[PDB]
């Protein structure tokens, strides 16, 4: 029902957008769609909208979000977040 993948930064269109992007292997072991909101927990949490990964990442155990995100969870990029379904 929980995920733990590495921290990436959200490629510069999809900053703002409140999303979390993360290949079909890990939504399937969340049970989640596209469009749907899923926890994102350090210490702290924020809830993002689960978007699709890009093909070039697919596979790499990641999940891309911005800045506003990674500041909230006190993360760094390459530090590993839980991800859960909302």
């Amino acid at each position: 029902l929980s995920v733990k993948l590495r921290v990436a930064e959200a490629y510069p269109e999809d900053v703002g957008k409140g999303i979390v992007r993360m290949d079909k292997a890990s939504r399937a072991k969340l049970g989640v769609s596209v469009g749907d909101y899923v926890e994102v927990k350090k210490v702290l949490s924020v809830k993002l909208r689960v978007a699709e990964a890009y093909p070039e990442d697919v596979g790499k155990g990641i999940v891309r979000m911005d800045k506003a995100s990674r500041a909230k969870l006190g993360v760094s990029v390459g530090d590993y977040v839980e991800v859960k379904k909302v």
